[PDB]
Protein backbone atom coordinates (compact mmCIF):
# COMPACT_ATOMS: atom_id res chain seq x y z
CA UNK A 1 0.00 0.00 0.00
CA UNK A 2 1.16 3.50 -0.94
CA UNK A 3 -0.03 4.47 2.53
CA UNK A 4 2.12 1.47 4.29
CA UNK A 5 4.98 2.25 1.83
CA UNK A 6 6.08 5.37 4.07
CA UNK A 7 4.75 3.70 7.15
CA UNK A 8 6.79 0.44 6.28
CA UNK A 9 10.00 2.58 6.38
CA UNK A 10 8.59 3.33 10.16
CA UNK A 11 8.49 -0.35 11.08
CA UNK A 12 12.00 -0.71 9.44
CA UNK A 13 13.44 0.82 12.37
CA UNK A 14 11.82 -2.16 14.61
CA UNK A 15 13.78 -4.52 12.68
CA UNK A 16 16.69 -3.27 14.63
CA UNK A 17 14.97 -3.82 18.00
CA UNK A 18 14.41 -7.47 16.93
CA UNK A 19 17.70 -8.12 16.32
CA UNK A 20 19.02 -6.36 19.21
CA UNK A 21 16.39 -7.99 21.53
CA UNK A 22 18.19 -10.86 21.06
CA UNK A 23 21.33 -9.59 20.62
CA UNK A 24 21.34 -7.96 23.94
CA UNK A 25 19.49 -11.19 25.46
CA UNK A 26 22.47 -13.00 24.01
CA UNK A 27 24.90 -11.30 25.91
CA UNK A 28 22.48 -10.58 28.89
CA UNK A 29 23.96 -7.64 29.34
CA UNK A 30 20.79 -6.73 31.89
CA UNK A 31 19.69 -8.98 34.71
Amino acid sequence: SWLSKTAKKLENSAKKRISEGIAIAIQGGPR
